């Protein structure tokens, strides 16, 4: 067998508050998962993410491959030259199962001037017909903005478990040019499974996705209510147990970068298990320009020899590096 990952549920509620002990109480909690697991649910969240699934699986169940193709990225189709990120990202039957839709901050309009400057990174979501998929951007739009406000909080909560203040990085993470993306992925039931979507681990584990770090600062995550998840530790890969009314939050490389590998970014993989299901993370990422000088919490001086590296590189870097590695999803 293999063992469960140490995953804390850690009652995340003090962090919207104004009770400053109560959130060094979290932030502890939170430098605990960080410096064990590199992973943790947040619990008490606030977020409806029943609704969340509801309307995910709405969408997911009646788009038709016509929309598809009309939304597609440019990986699938190359008349879309500029979703590079935004957009649909196709299956391919006998191949490959899995299938998705990412969106960007909903304020990267024709107008804002970071796609005025055609910056990377930054696109204009494309959305499904209205009539086809009623209330759908409307509601992909409030949820961008419930789990920006979560993150929001978490990223007090991480602050101050570095021995920062409280807006440290969340000061950096702004409505008007967060580069933050959610992706709704949906993995199917199929029968027969086609072999060419499942991968194999080195261990022999049936895989969907390979192992990584993530390309983020953290990565907040509803599922469904089906084990998948796998981190490494110390003893080996752990299987992280579901939580489908739980987030479950962990560190990207930006964060590992910033404190010296304090909080290391958990490399995790994802396992094959033929079930219909939803996985739905929040990206959380900073603006094109945002630089933190990186530290380091165990050093007296809190100095690291790393240098500083503007977020819009990082991301722009990683999101091909991930893509080169583990394959276009
Ligand atoms: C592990 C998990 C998911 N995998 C993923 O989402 C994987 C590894 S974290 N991530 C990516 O491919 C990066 C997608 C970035 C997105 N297009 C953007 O432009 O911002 C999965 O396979 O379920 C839930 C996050
Ligand atoms: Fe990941």
């Amino acid at each position: 067998s293999v063992s469960k990952a140490n995953v804390p549920k850690i009652d995340v509620s003090p962090l919207f508050g104004d009770d400053q002990a109560a959130k060094m109480r979290v932030a502890q909690q939170i430098d605990a998962a960080s410096r064990d697991t590199g992973f943790f649910y947040a619990v008490n969240h606030g977020i409806n993410v029943q609704r969340l699934s509801q309307k995910t699986k709405e969408f997911h169940m009646s788009i038709t491959p016509e929309e598809k193709w009309d939304l597609a990225i440019r990986a699938y189709n190359k008349e879309h030259q500029d979703q590079v990120r935004a957009g649909y990202y196709l299956s391919i039957p006998g191949k490959k199962a899995v299938e998705s839709f990412c969106y960007l901050n909903p304020n990267f309009t024709p107008d804002h001037p970071r796609i005025q400057a055609k910056t990377p990174t930054h696109e204009v979501n494309v959305w499904p017909d209205e009539t086809k998929h009623p209330g759908f951007q409307d509601f992909a739009e409030q949820y961008y903005w419930d789990v920006f406000g979560l993150s929001s909080a978490l990223l007090k909560g991480y602050a101050l478990a570095l021995g920062k203040e409280e807006n440290f990085f969340a000061r950096h993470f702004k409505p008007d040019d967060t580069l933050a993306s959610v992706v709704l992925i949906r993995y199917p039931y199929l029968d027969p499974y086609p072999e060419a979507a499942i991968k194999t681990a080195a261990d022999g584990t049936k895989l969907s996705f390979e192992w990584h770090e993530d390309v983020s600062l953290i990565t907040v995550l509803y599922q469904s209510n089906v084990q998948n998840l796998q981190v490494e530790t110390a003893a080996g890969y752990q299987d992280i147990e579901a939580d489908d009314t739980g987030y479950l939050i962990n560190c990207g490389s930006y964060m590992a970068h910033l404190t010296n590998n304090y909080y290391k970014a958990p490399i995790h993989r994802v396992k094959w298990v033929n079930a219909e299901r939803q996985s739905l993370p929040f990206f959380v990422n900073l603006g094109y320009d945002s630089v933190i000088d990186p530290f380091d919490p165990r050093e007296p001086n809190g100095k690291s020899d790393r240098e500083p590296l503007s977020y819009g590189d990082y991301l722009q870097n990683g999101l091909v590096s991930l893509i080169n590695k583990n394959g276009q999803t």
